[PDB]
Formats: structure tokens, C-alpha cells, sequence
């Protein structure tokens, strides 16, 4: 078994990428023979009502998306695999996958550790999941069940 | 319902730091889990439509922030709290807290006392409030 | 005979550098020892009334700088050095120097071959020389 | 020994930060005299530029003052003061003998007496640079075309 996702980018974003899972009223993830598509917001984001990621052999595909949606491959050298896990906001369980994406420096540095950032401060990624989940909890949870 | 405060100073700020609540018009203090937000202007100054303050300092937490809003935290030995009280324009109250912030000599002494200032002088901070009060009448007490 | 440059980048920038000669009105390069410093503009770019940059063995120095003015030391792998030419506009002959800085990629690859980018397109340095150009055109040679 | 330092530093009483003495200068003032101690008198800027030959040595016995505008003078502790560094700088093949201290208001402390304030880590200190413009402003205004 194997991870089958695609993620499609928009060709001018570089940085950090969030998919965001099991939001209600959220779109579900399109399928493609066997593999599950992720299409980023122009700022890097996805959220999606699919229950959760997969788990296994990782074969992801990753392209950039022109805005009239033709796409072209990136290497996997280009993409930084992040970290996973689940957010609790009330009972309700968000899980979330954190990536990171280059067009100017490909490698596989950048694959193992994504770009370099510095010590003390926080990476850039906190503060953008901390906004994304206070639009989903807005647009998405404001009083609804 | 919150309980604590998260301080947000910009990175390249050294010096006084005063919150203004109750002032109408002015945006709330958003929300972060169980903690108040108050995010400082440039000038070290912060205004919020929020009533009041909560009172303890006990467990809030300092950070700085680049242009681009990422955080820093800032050791408690670089921050100094001085006091909090009510102000009165008019017949409306203004609660306000007076907080201290240093890049350069964080240390105990600093925490516990702030910056040595002249004797028998008023501190820098009663003027930096009594300018921020007019900025407030004249931005939103009666416009 | 070597190099004998120090280049100043704002800290908070990334990607290609651009230093124009012979610009006349431009302020010539301050001198520091024996080295000549470019210092860098916001948007990366670089002009000076020097006649021309100097050749041979590269012992060049790279530091970033603060609002302030301090600097700090970058390694020379956060450093590409890329193409020196002339471009002449009119009659008149502007030397130019290509470089390309990261705070993302620091490495050898980088140092020898500067950022990848598209195979058919052209270089992204090609625009921002051509957008200098032309304020050179506007704001120096007349005016 | 009966060598001491007998220097006074006058600073100004707004001023805060690092502190450059250049001594050997042509041309600029001779350090004045107040009974058995040489007077060092800072510019706005935190700099001073004097004719005289070079600092004084022995037991330390100096004494650091705020001045206000009228002149009159402030009794600082020497925790508000941070002894940097000395050395000599050659232009051509002149010899500028030099002193850097550092003050404060804000923290006179002992840690700050041994330590000067604290500053980024990889970033150079900013005495360099104020001393590389000093030395600049220096050659420029004392020596451009002069002997």
C-alpha cells in the first residue's frame, strides 16, 4: 500500500504548504485513478472534509499549476516533507500535514530539512497554520455542528 | 473567557510600553486559545475596545515579531511590568498598564525595577500616556 | 592583483545583485583599507560613479547589514558570482557585476552555480537589469 | 605606586551607548587639567578626539560625570561604565592611541561593568563601526591635505 496524493502548487508560490483535513462543509479530495488530488490556495493552503491523509509507501506526485491549470512536474528534491498530526479544537479532531516547497533550491538537502530558518524565532509555519485554523473555525465551525 | 495575555512587541522596539483598554472604537483583543492577544504598534503603544485587562501578570508570555507577524520569545529578564490603573477623560475610565521592554540589558535588576531613570523626575512613561491619550480623544472620542 | 571588494547586502534580502559603473552623478565607492564597498539598495541593486570594478584573484567579503548600518559576516557559500560585462546605452559603457545571494541555500552548489532556474527563459537578472537600466536612463543621464 | 590614571570623563547626560577616545591627534585639543586630572569631554556623539599623546597609566582612579547643557556635573557610579578595550590604530605611519567604553543609564550594574551591554552574535559590535567613522571624520577633517 502506498500514499497515492497528488499535490499541485501554484507555480509562482515558494514556502511553506498546509493541508488540513476532516473540516466539515470542506470539498472533498478529487480522485484520479488511484491517487487523491491536493490543490493549494494561492497562499499555500488546502483544507478538505476527506477523513484523513494516507499512510504507507510514499509515490506522491507534486506539479505547479499556471492559473489556466496546466501542470508541470516537480522533482521530488524540490518538495520537504514537514510533519503530521492532529489538531483538537471543542472534541473535533483537524489532522494535518505540514510541507514545504522550492523552485531555487531543489536538493537533497532541502529534501531531508527543508529551507533554513532562523534559531530562537518560531518557523514561518506556526504562524501560518495558527491563522489557517482561525479562518477555518470561522468560515468553516461558526455556530454550526 | 480568557485568563492570560500574550505580549506581541516589535522586534527593533527598546523602551516604555502602555495598553489602553475600554477605548470604543477601537479593535478587540483577539483570542488565542485561552490567552488575550495585545499586539504593540511601532511606538510601543497599544489601544483596545476591550473592557478591561486581566488582572494578574502571572503566566503571560512575551514575544517579539518581525514585519512579517513571526514570534520570538523574549526572556522574562527583558521584560519589566510597572503598573496598571484607570485613567479618567471626561466621565469615561480608561484602565491601562505600563509594561518595560529591553534588548540590550535584560537582567534581573531590569525585571525587577525597569530602567534607571532620573530621582526627583516624572517618569518617561507619564508623558508617553499623556500623549497617547490625546492621540485617543482626537482619533476616537470624538470622531 | 586581486578583487579587493566588500559588498553590503541588506539583510532581509534574497536573489540577484546587480552593481552598475561609470554611472555619472552616482556617489563613487567609499574606500576601506584597500578594499572598495558596494553597498546594495533595497531592491538589490547597486550604482556608482566608479569607472570600473577591479580584476583578478577573488578575495572579496561579504556582510549583510541592519537599518543601522552593522554588519555581519556571510559565508561565502550564501554567495554566487555570476557575470561581469559592459552594456552600452547611447555611447556610453556601463561595466556590470552579477551576483546572487541566499539565506535559504548556503552551500558549495550554490557558490559555483547560484539558484536554479527555467532552461529557456531567460535569466530573471536579465529583466532586473533592464528595469536598472532604465531608471539609470531616467534619474542620471538626464535629467 | 604613586602612578595613577587621574582621568575624568565628562559624558553628555542624554547619552548613552559605546564611548571612543582618540588620543595622538594634530591638531585637536590638548585634554585640560583640573588639579592632578586630565579631562576627557565627549562630544553629542560619544567621541573624543584629543592632541594628547597618549592615556594615562597606573592604579585607576578615574571619575565618570553626566553633564547637562549648562555644564554642570553628575556623579555616575562605575557600574554604569564598561572598560572595552584599548590599543593603537597606524595611518600612514601614524600612531592614534585609543580607548573604548561603553556607558549607561539604563542598567549600572556589575555584569554590565564587565560585560557592556548585550549584542547580536554574529554581528559585529557597533564600537567597529563607530570607530571606523570616526577615524574616517578623523583623516577627513585633521589631515585631508595637512601635516
Amino acid at each position: 500500500e502506498t500514499t497515492d496524493t497528488i499535490y499541485l502548487i501554484p507555480e509562482e508560490y515558494e514556502g511553506d504548504l498546509i493541508v488540513v483535513y476532516n473540516v466539515p462543509g470542506a470539498e472533498l479530495l478529487p480522485k484520479e485513478e488511484e491517487f487523491s488530488v491536493v490543490t493549494f490556495a494561492a497562499d499555500g493552503t488546502a483544507v478538505t472534509s476527506t477523513k484523513n491523509m494516507k499512510f504507507g509507501t510514499v509515490n506522491d506526485l507534486y506539479y505547479t499549476v499556471n492559473k489556466e491549470g496546466q501542470r508541470t512536474k516537480i522533482d521530488s528534491s524540490c518538495i520537504h516533507f514537514s510533519s503530521t498530526g492532529s489538531r483538537t479544537e471543542n472534541s473535533w479532531e483537524f489532522p494535518f500535514a505540514n510541507l514545504e516547497v522550492t523552485r531555487t533550491a531543489c536538493s537533497q538537502e532541502f529534501s531531508a530539512n527543508g529551507r533554513e530558518v532562523p534559531e530562537n524565532q518560531e518557523h514561518p509555519a506556526e504562524k501560518k497554520m495558527r491563522d489557517l485554523m482561525q479562518r477555518i473555525q470561522e468560515r468553516y465551525m461558526n455556530k454550526v455542528k
